């Protein structure tokens, strides 16, 4: 399972970047 | 080597994340 | 293979969060 989480980590990064850019976007 | 450091990696990736997050929601 | 596409994978995300902390410290002033 080494590699399995590593892609599991980089998947969800994807959603906290997205969740960051709304909230600078609104700030805009 | 090459794979292990990939851990590191991500380490400092949450770390930043977190950070980022906190400050957001702290400005709003 | 799996460690080119895990570094492009880095690359990619390291330069979204320095675009980020350079924008929100642009909005702390």
């Amino acid at each position: 399972g080494e590699l399995a989480a590593i892609k599991q980590e980089l998947a969800a990064i994807k959603k906290e970047l997205a969740a960051i850019k709304y909230e600078l976007a609104a700030i805009k």
